[PDB]
């Protein structure tokens, strides 16, 4: 459950988009896990332009914010899902932190903004498809 909304878009889970996600798509990126959509109410959340490696996290499966070290965006391999094949998932950053499948799309935050959302997870350990490169979100 989650997503982000910025002006005329919308970013969730590609693997958790919706049928109007599909009629009003905009750009989709199986290898990243990401799909943006058309929204005709404006969005109002700010997105990072930064590369910090330190911010919080949203939990739905305990109900609770928790602040996390991060790694940089890059390519590392995920298990075989329902969704997707046994594949390298690019883009993806990885901490220390819990999660459960129904946590994707919690968002992460630095002072700077919205850094990207939960996207895979297990062995104690959270992954959070980045976005702060999608420079044309705010235009
Ligand atoms: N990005 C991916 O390929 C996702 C697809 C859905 C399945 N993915 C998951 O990691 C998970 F839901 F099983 C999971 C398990 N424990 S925490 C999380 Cl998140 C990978
Ligand atoms: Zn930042």
């Amino acid at each position: 459950s989650g997503a982000i909304y910025v002006g005329n878009y919308r970013v969730v889970n590609r693997h958790l988009a919706t049928h109007n996600d599909w009629a009003n798509l905009v750009w989709e990126d199986s290898s990243r896990d990401l799909l943006v959509s058309s929204t005709t109410a404006q969005g109002c959340d700010t997105i990072a332009r930064c590369d910090c490696q330190t911010g919080v996290y949203y939990c739905s499966s305990r109900r609770k914010h928790y602040p996390v070290s991060f790694s940089k965006p890059s390519l590392i391999f995920v298990e075989a899902s329902e969704y997707y094949p046994a594949r390298y998932q690019s883009h993806l950053m990885l901490a220390v932190g819990h999660s459960e499948p129904g946590d994707c799309g919690g968002i992460l935050r630095c002072q700077h903004g919205v850094v990207g959302i939960v996207s895979t997870g297990g062995n104690g350990l959270v992954g959070f498809a980045d976005v702060r490169d999608l420079l044309w979100l705010d235009e």
